[PDB]
């Protein structure tokens, strides 16, 4: 029932994310010079750099609030590729797989800390 508890668990996660090979591509924003159109398709750049700085920074109140942005790093891949079977597609399809298997109980324990504390 600690409700603050969320925020070491997330930073702990990024840990493992940036140590994990299939993270490169997504670690800081995608450079604009390699990828000149990448603003013509997507709206809102995110990389795991930005969403760990967030964190420090003191600027998210909640887990559900870096869930979103995390999960907006794979849309953006999902919108960007040119194939279904790109190396870059495949790696954040594999990097989503991992993230949404380890967040779910960060999310469980929060919302019930919540709960606990309205009683
Ligand atoms: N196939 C790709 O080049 C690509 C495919 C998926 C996501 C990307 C990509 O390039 C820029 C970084 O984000």
């Amino acid at each position: 029932y600690d409700i603050q508890a969320w925020k070491k668990q997330c930073e702990e996660l990024l840990n493992l994310i940036f140590q994990c090979e299939d993270s490169e591509p997504f670690r800081q924003p995608v450079d604009l010079l390699e990828y000149p159109d990448y603003r013509d398709i997507i709206d809102t750049p995110m990389d795991f750099a930005t969403v760990r700085e967030t964190l420090e920074a003191g600027n998210y109140e909640s887990p559900m609030e870096l869930c979103k942005d995390v999960r907006l790093i794979f849309s953006n891949s999902k919108a960007y590729t040119p194939s279904k079977r790109s190396r870059i597609y495949s790696m954040s399809l594999r990097l989503s797989a991992f993230f949404e298997e380890h967040i779910s109980s960060v999310l469980s324990d929060y919302k019930s800390a919540l709960r606990f504390h309205k009683r």
